[PDB]
RNA sequence: GUCAAGCCGAGGAGA
RNA sequence: UCUCCUCGGCUUGAC
C-alpha cells in the first residue's frame, strides 16, 4: 500500500545495504515515508537472512511518538509487524527493556533510551544495550551537538566503534554494531562566521552520527519543484511615536524609586542590561544584609518585565501583571499583620503608597485603543487580509517566545470581533511546564488541540517553541513570526510548514531591535550551508574518512575531560557548617543539622523551631509558605503522612561559620555539601 | 476521568 | 560567570 517517489528512491538507495548515513531534504518531502520504506526493507532483509533484527526511532519531543504511531508507521506496517509508541505520558505496564524484545518496532522520546542505558551500566535495573538492536533511525539530527541528548548515545556508539576497530587489528571476534540513519532538513551551522567553519560543523555532525554521505536531491529535481514549492517572504515593520502618557508614567516611578535608592543604572530603561544590573545589585544587597536595595531591585525588575512586554503587548496586560504581583504582596503583608504581632515598615509603605495611588490612573491610562500597539495593528491587517482572501481555505500558525504572550493573544483574539466575524477560531499551545502565573496544560489537551486544528476547528494555533519541529499538518497556508529570531533552523523549519499551494511566510519586527538584521543573517547562513554541503559531497572518501575519525576521537576525548572536571570537583561533605538566613530580612532560619532529605531530591527541615516561624498563605493541601518580613520560603509537602514543609534554596541566603562569604546558588545540586536522608524513627508517639 | 508540587538534564538568545 | 526563554525527563501527593 505504501507508495514511493523517485527522489525518495535515489536518496534511500545506499542505506538499503548497510551505509549508516544522513539525509537532508526540505520539509515535507516524504522523509517519514522514505524512513518507513527503509524499515520494511531492513526487516524483510533480516528475516530473509533468517537473522534477528529490531528498530528504534528517536525523536526529541513527546507528540511525535503518537504522531508517527498514528499516521505513518502503524497504518502501513501493522500487518507484518507489531509496533509501539512511547512518550513521557503513555502509562506503560511492563518496562522499556522488555518491550525492546516484544513489539519489534519502537518509537521513543529520546531520554527514555539513555535512562535505560545508564541503568544497565550503573545497577541491575534491567536496562538495555545497543547490541539489542539492528537499526536506529533519527529525526532532526541537527541537535547532535555539544552535550545534547542524542550526542550521549552517539558517544557510546563511537566508543564501541573504536573498540571494534582496535579489535580489527588485534583479534578476529568483534561486535556487529547497529546501522544508523539520520534524517533532517538542515544539519545547520553552529555559530560560524565563515564557510569553512561551517564545513567543520557539518563534519562534526557527520562524525557524531558515523556517516558516509548526505545525499541531497539533485537529479529528480523537477519532480520536487512541480510537487513542492516555497512561500513568499514578507517583512512587516512598525515604529512607535506614542506611549508618552503611560510608558513615561512608569519611567517616572523608576526614577522616583532610584532617587529613593541612590543607585545609578548607567543604562537604559526597558532592556536586559538594566535587568542584569538589578540582579547583581540584588545579589550583593542580600550578600550584605542591606535591605532598601534588594527590594527596589526586585520591584524595578518587575517594572522592566512590564516594559519588555510593553514592547510586545498593550498597557492592559502589564497592568494586570503588576496587579497580580502587588496583590500577592499586600496579601502577604495582611497575612503577617493578621498574625500577636505589631510593627510597621518604611520601605514597603513608600513603594505601595507610590504604586496604588497610581493604580487607578494607569488602569485609566491602560484602556486606549489609539496606540494599542503597532505590531498588533499590523497583524490585524495581515490576518484579516488573508482570512478574507482565502474564504474558509485557511489554516493558521503563530509563533512567539513566551507563554504569557500566547495566553494574552488567544484571549484578545477571542475578544475582538473583527477576528470573530471571519470566524478565525483560536487556541494557543505550549509544552508541559509547571512554572508560571499562567495555568499550565496537559498532554491530552495538547493532542486534542492538534486534532481540532487538523480537523480545522481552530484556524490559528498560537504556539511556543514546542511547535517549530514536527506537526505534520496536512495543508496550511499562513504562518507568521511575532518578533522572534533565534537561528537559521527555526527560520527554515517554520518557513516550510505551509505544506500547501500559495503558502506565505511573515516576520513582524520593531525598528528598535536588530531583528530583521538577524533575519538576513539567517538567510545568508542558509545560502552558506548548502554550498558547504556541496563542498563535502564532492570530498574524497578517504579524506572524509580521516576527518570523521579525527572528530570522533575529539568528541570522545572531550567527554573524558568534561568527566575529569566532574569526577567530584566539589566533595566537601560538610553537613552543618552553615547558617541559612532569610534573604529580604537578615533573619536566621535554620542550620544544616536540622535538615534532612526525602527521595534524595527534596531537602527539608521538620523541627518545631522552624515550624513556629512562618505563615501559610491561603489559596487545600499543598500550601505556600511566607516569612514574617514577607519573603516567600517554600511549599508544604505531605510525604507518607508527614507534613514536612519543603523549600527552595534560591529564596534563602548562605552564611558560613568560618568567614561568611555570603553567596547565592539558585539550586541545591550546585553546592558542595551533602545532607542526609531522614530516618523516620523520629516523630513517633 | 481531574488537580497540585517539587527536582534534574539539555538547547537557543542575550550580556 | 550571569540572566532570560524554551524543551525533555524523574519523583511526591491530592480528587
Ligand atoms: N510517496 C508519496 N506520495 C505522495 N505524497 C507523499 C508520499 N510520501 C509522503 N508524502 C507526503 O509527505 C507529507 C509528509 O511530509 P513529512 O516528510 O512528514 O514532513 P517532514 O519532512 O517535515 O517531517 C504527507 O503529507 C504526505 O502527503
Ligand atoms: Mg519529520
Ligand atoms: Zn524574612
Amino acid at each position: 500500500e505504501l507508495q514511493l517517489r523517485p527522489y525518495q528512491m535515489e536518496v534511500a538507495q545506499p542505506a538499503l545495504d548497510g551505509k549508516n548515513i544522513i539525509i537532508c531534504l526540505p520539509t515535507g518531502s516524504g522523509k517519514t515515508r522514505v524512513a518507513v520504506y527503509i524499515t520494511k526493507d531492513h526487516l524483510d532483509k533480516k528475516k530473509q537472512a533468517s537473522e534477528s533484527g529490531k528498530v528504534i526511532v528517536l525523536v526529541n519531543k513527546v507528540m511525535l511518538a503518537e504522531q508517527l504511531f498514528r499516521k505513518e508507521f502503524n497504518p502501513y506496517l501493522k500487518k507484518w509487524y507489531r509496533i509501539i509508541g512511547l512518550s513521557g505520558d503513555t502509562q506503560l505496564k511492563i518496562s522499556f527493556p522488555e518491550v525492546v524484545k516484544s513489539y519489534d518496532v519502537i518509537i521513543s522520546t529520546a531520554q527514555i533510551l539513555e535512562n535505560s542505558l545508564l541503568n544497565l551500566e550503573s545497577g541491575d535495573d534491567d536496562g538495555v544495550q545497543l547490541s539489542d538492536f539492528s537499526l536506529i533511525i533519527i529525526d532532526e539530527c541537527h541537535h547532535t551537538n555539544k552535550e545534547a541528548v542524542y550526542n550521549n548515545i552517539m558517544r557510546r556508539y563511537l566508543k564501541q566503534k573504536l573498540r571494534n576497530n582496535d579489535l580489527k587489528k588485534q583479534n578476529k571476534p568483534a561486535i556487529p554494531l547497529p546501522q544508523i540513519l539520520g534524517l533532517t532538513a538542515s544539519p545547520g551551522v553552529g555559530a560560524a562566521k565563515k564557510q569553512s567553519e561551517a564545513e567543520k560543523h557539518i563534519l562534526n555532525i557527520c562524525a557524531n552520527l558515523d556517516a558516509f554521505t548526505i545525499k541531497t536531491v539533485k537529479e529528480n529535481l523537477g519532480q520536487l519543484k512541480h510537487q513542492i514549492k516555497e512561500p513568499c517572504k514578507k517583512f512587516v515593520i512598525a515604529d512607535d511615536t506614542r506611549e508618552n502618557p503611560f510608558k513615561e508614567k512608569l519611567l517616572e516611578i523608576m526614577a522616583s524609586i532610584q532617587t529613593y535608592c541612590q543607585k545609578s543604572p548607567m543604562s537604559d530603561f526597558g532592556t536586559q542590561h538594566y535587568e542584569q544590573w538589578a540582579i547583581q545589585m540584588e545579589k550583593k544587597a542580600a550578600k550584605d544584609g542591606n535591605r532598601k536595595d534588594r527590594v527596589c531591585a526586585e520591584h524595578l525588575r518587575k517594572y522592566n518585565e512590564a516594559l519588555q512586554i510593553n514592547d510586545t503587548i498593550r498597557m492592559i496586560d502589564a497592568y494586570s501583571h503588576l496587579e497580580t504581583f502587588y496583590t500577592d504582596e499586600k496579601e502577604k503583608k495582611f497575612a503577617v499583620l493578621n498574625d500577636k504581632s505589631l510593627k510597621l515598615d518604611e520601605t514597603d509603605e513608600f513603594l505601595m503608597n507610590l504604586f496604588f495611588d497610581n493604580k487607578k490612573m494607569l488602569k485609566k491610562l491602560a484602556e486606549n485603543p489609539k496606540y494599542e500597539n503597532e505590531k498588533l495593528i499590523k497583524l490585524r491587517n495581515t490576518i484579516l487580509e488573508q482570512f478574507t482572501r482565502s474564504e474558509e481555505s485557511s489554516r493558521g500558525i503563530i509563533f512567539t517566545k513566551t507563554r504569557q504572550s500566547t495566553y494574552a493573544l488567544s484571549q484578545w483574539i477571542m475578544e475582538n470581533a473583527k477576528f470573530a466575524e471571519v470566524g478565525v477560531k483560536a487556541h494557543h499551545l505550549i509544552g508541559a511546564g509547571h512554572s508560571s502565573e499562567v495555568k499550565p496544560m496537559t498532554q491530552t489537551e495538547q493532542k486534542e488541540v492538534i486534532s481540532k486544528f487538523r480537523t480545522g476547528e481552530i484556524n490559528l494555533l498560537i504556539a511556543t517553541t514546542v511547535a517549530e519541529e514536527g506537526l505534520d499538518i496536512k495543508e496550511c497556508n499562513i504562518v507568521i513570526r511575532y518578533g522572534l529570531v533565534t537561528n537559521e533552523i527555526a527560520m527554515v523549519q517554520a518557513r516550510g510548514r505551509a505544506r500547501a499551494d500559495e503558502s506565505t511566510y511573515v516576520l513582524v519586527t520593531s525598528s528598535g531591535s536588530g531583528v530583521t538584521e538577524r533575519e538576513i543573517v539567517n538567510d545568508f547562513r542558509e545560502k552558506m550551508m548548502y554550498k558547504a554541503i556541496n563542498r563535502v559531497q564532492n570530498m574524497k572518501p578517504e579524506e572524509y574518512a580521516h576527518k570523521i575519525l579525527e572528530l570522533q576521537v575529539q568528541s570522545i576525548l572531550e567527554k573524558k575531560m568534561k568527566v575529569k572536571r566532574s569526577i567530584a570537583k566539589q566533595y566537601n561533605d560538610n553537613p552543618s557548617l552553615i547558617t541559612l538566613l532569610c534573604k529580604n530580612c537578615s533573619m536566621l532560619v535554620c542550620s544544616g543539622e536540622n535538615i534532612h532529605v526525602i527521595e534524595k531530591m527534596h531537602h527539608v527541615n521538620m523541627t518545631p523551631e522552624f515550624k513556629g516561624l512562618y505563615i501559610v498563605r491561603e489559596n487545600q493541601t499543598n500550601g505556600e509558605i511566607i516569612c514574617k518580613c514577607g519573603q516567600a520560603w517554600g511549599t508544604m509537602m505531605v510525604h507518607k503522612g508527614l507534613d514536612l514543609p519543603c523549600l527552595k534554596i534560591r529564596n534563602f541566603v548562605v552564611n558560613f561559620k568560618n568567614n561568611s562569604p555570603k553567596k547565592q546558588y539558585k539550586k541545591w545540586v550546585e553546592l558542595p555539601i551533602r545532607f542526609p536522608d531522614l530516618d523516620y524513627s523520629e516523630y513517633c508517639l
